[PDB]
């Protein structure tokens, strides 16, 4: 069991990823300022003998002693994002040389700051020999997402919800558990390339509209990039294996929970 | 300290804080992380108990010294004004805190007068300090589910009686329980 | 090796005496705002005492076993002085692994139980009273004092040092 | 007339650049720290009133009070990628963040190859201006030669003018039939001021249009060093340059090529 | 009448002349870090609304918004070069920025402080700063150090002791200190960039200087055995001269020893 | 074989201090503000696994682990406040990182002390005495070679210079004052040598063997083959030689040819 440090571990996928090396009995530190992440995603983790939770800037300087880094910290506000993108990650990258950790880039399918991370990964592993790891990560939906992310998935969704009409190409989604096993897979396997992480089963934005309908019961009026992971498959041995309608039915109960509180 | 209990009833009728006790739900939708011990800079007018001491006392003393420059932590506020010249339940509170009357509405399940108070005490010119049965409380919340000092220095009282207080805190309170399921 | 905050002063001069007769390496940590430095420059030149002028609201970092945190003397620095003189004592306390003794009087207190049930820091504190008492019996209590097992407060009603 | 800062200005470009403005009557400050810059491309100017020689890296921040701000701050590739990564970014925000501080006017050197870092820095530069209002300038310069220039850039132009110079073989890869476009640096340092005096704050290519074979710069160059030589075996669009700022090349390529010729055989002579 | 701050001005020649300062009625502000200095020194003074005590390292930066810069901070090897050399510049440093005239506290025994005096003057030259140097002589009298070694200090101590003087033919002059610091004050109020000499052209020899002290002393102690100040410069452009007999110097001075002891 | 760390070193003495060292197999680490250094004059070295070169000045704080220090970083003569601060502030650091690291110290002081390399010597022995630093200082006079300073308003230089410009030579009284001048070679040969020494007491490293005003005039004029016109208008080494077994085997004429040669050279890059 190592000692792991994941940056906006207090988001969305930071999270679940949380909860998992948890359940594995690692030492998890969490760094957040809770710019987009909240602190209910990991609160029930809070005073656990191997958690904690940091309220700090991976702009600012950060001196820790892990095995692992997931950097997964990048949220409007085009230059706090392109400082976090750039200067954080030149510091975990920093930290990572520093207490000689492994680090895993959570990079974006948008690639096809971001970019320069991926560089800035590699540039430590041609020349500080950083063992590095990059994933690009498609799609994702679940439980403690942002709603108001104006993606279809959300929007039909939270129109559902609300007995609005669903306002309507394909989509393709994958639950966040699957992503989660990615990243993991992909941080402790020893490929150093960047890899997809998707769900490359797509569907049609009317299909979407028309399954979440029927998954939430409401009575809503319907008005008028695929990720190829042959790489995955064959280097990690990872794919998706949680069903549509059984990630979909999650995020549902979250969306209702969140709805509900705000009555 | 404005994203607390106290803190959001004040920032609400007036229309910087950790999130180590306070939540952004509480005013995000008037929408800085800052730890008051470090000093902070910007210009106006007006469990863990080291960090709750390094708060109450390098965290004033720093607001102090932010008040001094832009114009026991009772003693170090009169000790800037002798030499530098310087001047409860509701939605939103801590469930989990203990109370008496917090306790009995979580067993049942299963402020604003104070924020008038702050305001009162601030606009006026009186620096000194100033003040803001358990079977009875049981009973009334079961159906449900000395300031004579800001009298005369304030003229200022406590106007919202006791059932209007306890229902909107027992909304609060089960709202919270709803969605911890 | 014993570290004596304010040791330039009444009580922690006659306290500087009595420990570097003993043999053990006093350093004195002082910023002479109400202690004369005249109090133990008879000691200066010797092996085992050092003395330093520095401020206790400014971090300090040495390497001692013990340590006697006497300072407190403008009442804005008399409060800077007991709040984060003491915060930077226990930090130095805590990292260095040296028991603390308080000089508390007949907040900086809380700070010193705070340290012991958080960061397991071995604390003494000696609620002082009126010297001039006389001041070589207070430096054999508060020697004592340090030299024990009692982590709450003891008076310097002594029913409590006389048994303990 | 102006104070103006030029970061990186102790190199090829930027220190032809400080020519012209002080030329001009400016107040030309340089900072560099020398990674791929030399002082004797500025000494010159070395206890003049209006000139400053700073040593200094733009990765660590920078208090001046400017307001122009000639952005050239980026070593070259013939090697340290973190150093590189770093000054593009941190040096960037660096320069931006006191081109807002003191409310000055900064142009990026931005480069052709876009079409690493550079790419983020222009991106930092636009969110300045839509975020903190600040005015920024963006060039993407194509290939420049010319005085002081890198001679060991591995460049086409560069290996036939050295190769050229000692009696070498001048070696063409494949038939030559690729061509290279080439801009004078005078022409260059034109264009930079005349953008960053104008308005547009979009990006503009610096290049020059007019292209020729390999071949063609074989057999040119070695006819004007005089050698005894054997030969062996992304197009500038620069209309935008031309209708904003009235800009274009006017530097005819044999009195550059003559120039250029000139720096590499001083300097050659000098390594004897 | 103006702010002025002195450096080591809880010294010997520091305290006297935060005296005469005070008296004349202007803002003096001491700056100290108690390395060989005493607070009982200028205790006269603490509490007074024109004078401020600042225990303070000269090595660590100093930002006051003062007119003169009595600049006289000056065993420990180490932290006497770092003093002199860091010190000065800081003090220059914060002259440059306030826009103050700066005196520096020079020795004879030029003939680091000499490299103080060539900061001074680089400063002066470079940055306009404008500054004031003093070749001090030997100086004593009243809140001198009494365990310093000097030839006048062990002459008095094993005088009022009864130990033999221990003497080691050749000359020294020394004067006063009330006379170092009239002309200190004169100096500093001048036009006088260039180096000026404050000493007393009295020479007397080792061995006189130890019967002298010993028939004003008047004690039964016995003697066993084992630069000349040119003020002339001082003279014409400051109208200043020691004016105290050394009869009368060293009496004032044995009342110092003799009181402490 | 040392870690051995340069300051200044690449200044005229020290580029020729670092290409000996280099020769000998040494980690040799140049650190240089570039002041008065020109990166030219080592950047041959530049790449080769055991040299590193390290754009700092010695005015702020250095941390590096090495075995020996050559602290040479000092400029040459403008702007005075600098100067002082490097020779002073500069070594306070460099004795600073001897005391952290445990490196032998090896000050090059200056002949001038019979500004700031006086005090410079005092705070190497304040180090010594009081921290255990292993120091070590060479009292330098006047060098000349390839790679020096030319325009140092120094006799030597200026008449090579006026000699290569075919301007006349102004030779200032009856040029019968007496000049001593080392090679280069010369100077770093006592520096190894002083610093692998156990002499911790000042050395002068210098060319006993003097010579007039005018002869040296007349001896370039001849050397460079110029018609320039003439017109008008000592080192101890005693020490160095029997502690060390050091003293300077390069000939006048053979020094002066190739110091006449970096001027010659440099002088055509300048046209
Ligand atoms: N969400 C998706 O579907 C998706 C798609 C492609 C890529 N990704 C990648 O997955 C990663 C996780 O994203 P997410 O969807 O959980 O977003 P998120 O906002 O839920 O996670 C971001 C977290 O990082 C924290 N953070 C941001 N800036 C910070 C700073 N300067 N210092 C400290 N903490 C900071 C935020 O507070 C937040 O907790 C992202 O980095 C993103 O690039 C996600
Ligand atoms: N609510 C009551 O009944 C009550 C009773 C007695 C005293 N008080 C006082 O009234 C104030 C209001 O209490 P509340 O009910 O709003 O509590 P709260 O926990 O809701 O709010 C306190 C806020 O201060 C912030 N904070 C704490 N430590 C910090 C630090 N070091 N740096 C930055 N921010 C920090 C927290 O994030 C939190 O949002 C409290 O300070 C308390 O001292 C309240
Ligand atoms: N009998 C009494 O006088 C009496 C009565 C009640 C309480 N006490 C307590 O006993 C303790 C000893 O008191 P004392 O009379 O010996 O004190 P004192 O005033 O004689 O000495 C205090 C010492 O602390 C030093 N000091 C003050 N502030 C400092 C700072 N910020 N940094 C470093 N040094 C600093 C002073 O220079 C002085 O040497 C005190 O802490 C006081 O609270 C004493
Ligand atoms: N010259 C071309 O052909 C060409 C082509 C495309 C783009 N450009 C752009 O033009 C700009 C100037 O190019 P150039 O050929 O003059 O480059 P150059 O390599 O000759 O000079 C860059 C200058 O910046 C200095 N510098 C580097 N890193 C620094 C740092 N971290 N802090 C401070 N100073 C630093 C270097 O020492 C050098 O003087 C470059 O940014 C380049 O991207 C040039
Ligand atoms: N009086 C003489 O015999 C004599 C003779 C020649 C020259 N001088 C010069 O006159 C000046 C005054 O001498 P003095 O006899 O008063 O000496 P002194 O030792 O009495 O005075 C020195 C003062 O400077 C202070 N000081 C020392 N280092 C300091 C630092 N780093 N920061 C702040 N303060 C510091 C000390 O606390 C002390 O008060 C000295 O500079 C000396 O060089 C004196
Ligand atoms: N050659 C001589 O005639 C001679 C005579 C006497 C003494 N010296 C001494 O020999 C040493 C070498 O002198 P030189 O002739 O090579 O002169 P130089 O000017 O060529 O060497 C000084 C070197 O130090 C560098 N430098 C200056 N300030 C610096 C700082 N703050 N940080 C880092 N580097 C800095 C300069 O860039 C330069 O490379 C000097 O210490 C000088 O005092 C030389
Ligand atoms: O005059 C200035 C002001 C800013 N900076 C640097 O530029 C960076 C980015 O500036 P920005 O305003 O974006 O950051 P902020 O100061 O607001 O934290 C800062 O970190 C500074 O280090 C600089 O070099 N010169
Ligand atoms: O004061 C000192 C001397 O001032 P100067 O302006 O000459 O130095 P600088 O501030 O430029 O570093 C700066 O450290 O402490």
């Amino acid at each position: 069991r190592k000692r792991i440090l994941i940056t906006g571990g207090a988001g969305f996928v930071g999270s679940h990823l949380t909860d998992k090396l948890m359940m594995d009995g690692h030492e998890v530190t969490v760094v957040d300022n809770f710019f987009t992440g909240r602190k209910r995603n990991v609160e029930h983790w809070i005073g656990h003998e191997n958690f904690e939770l940091i309220n700090h800037d991976v702009v600012e300087p950060l001196y820790i002693e892990v095995d692992q880094i997931y950097h997964l910290a990048s949220p409007y506000n085009p230059i706090k994002t392109l400082k976090t993108n750039t200067i954080g990650t030149l510091n975990m990258l920093g930290l990572a040389k520093r207490v000689g950790a492994r680090l895993l880039l959570a990079s974006t399918s948008e690639v096809y700051g971001k970019h320069v991370a991926e560089t800035m990964c590699y540039a430590y592993m041609k020349q500080e020999g950083v063992e590095v790891r990059v994933a690009r990560i498609f799609n994702t939906f679940g439980p403690r997402m942002h709603m108001n992310d104006g993606r279809v998935v959300s929007n039909f969704i939270l129109q559902a919800l609300q007995g609005e009409p669903l306002t309507v190409q394909t989509r393709a989604f994958q639950y966040v558990s699957d992503l989660v096993n990615g990243l993991v897979a992909l941080m402790n396997s020893n490929v150093s390339s960047p890899v997809n992480l998707g769900n490359p089963e797509e569907h049609t934005i009317l299909e979407f509209a028309q399954l979440i309908k029927n998954l939430v019961g409401s009575g809503s009026e319907i008005q008028f990039r695929k990720p190829d992971i042959k790489k995955a498959k064959l280097m990690l041995g990872w794919e998706p294996v949680v069903p549509l309608e059984e990630g979909l039915n999650k995020a549902i109960h979250y969306f209702r929970k969140e709805l509900e509180y705000q009555a």
